[PDB]
């Protein structure tokens, strides 16, 4: 509907893919070559379903920050034969807040779905489902069960995945460019 939602579609349109674990369906962000990332809470095994089709998984790593606190993203690594474009040069290099960002999900349940979240938080710990998480951006939107994993962007940057909700608040995990170098 405006430059916002431009850049979300351009992101969903071409470095998204469908990960299906036995955890659930969750919107599953392509980041360069065959590395994606999903949330820890999606127990990715040795084995993984990509768009419907079986996929071995030839690494995947869940990241805690430096004191060893859980950071629920999960970087995989796909036997997949196809690369996604690279995206790293939109990642934020440093912790922020954000403004006017959209949350983008894409699963068998909420095909083309875009949410405009408004102001984003660097709210920094939660008690993520019983589990001290670190680096968590906050919005000010009721999010529901079948979004974890969607793109949180605003206007050139792709800055986190959605990893939780307590019904009137969002959290997402934060992408950061140090988590990709290689």
């Amino acid at each position: 509907m405006g430059p916002g939602f431009d850049f979300a579609q351009a992101i969903m349109k071409k470095n998204t893919v469908i990960a299906r674990t036995e955890k659930g369906e969750f919107t599953m962000l392509g980041v360069y070559d065959r590395v994606a990332v999903i949330p820890t809470h999606a127990s990715v095994g040795e084995i993984i379903y990509i768009n419907d089709v079986e996929t071995r998984v030839l690494d995947a790593c869940a990241l805690r920050d430096l004191t060893d606190t859980n950071l629920e993203i999960t970087i995989v690594k796909l036997d997949r034969n196809q690369k996604f474009r690279d995206i790293r040069h939109f990642l934020p290099r440093c912790e922020d807040d954000y403004n006017d960002a959209v949350l983008s999900v894409h699963t068998s349940k909420f095909p083309n779905m875009y949410i405009p979240v408004g102001q984003v938080t660097n709210y920094g710990f939660l008690n993520l489902g019983g589990t001290p998480t670190h680096r968590i951006l906050m919005y000010n939107f009721p999010t529901r069960a079948g979004q974890c994993g969607g793109v949180v962007t605003t206007t050139g940057k792709v800055i986190g995945i959605h990893v939780g909700g307590n019904g009137a608040q969002g959290f997402a995990a934060m992408l950061l460019h140090s988590y990709f170098t290689d």
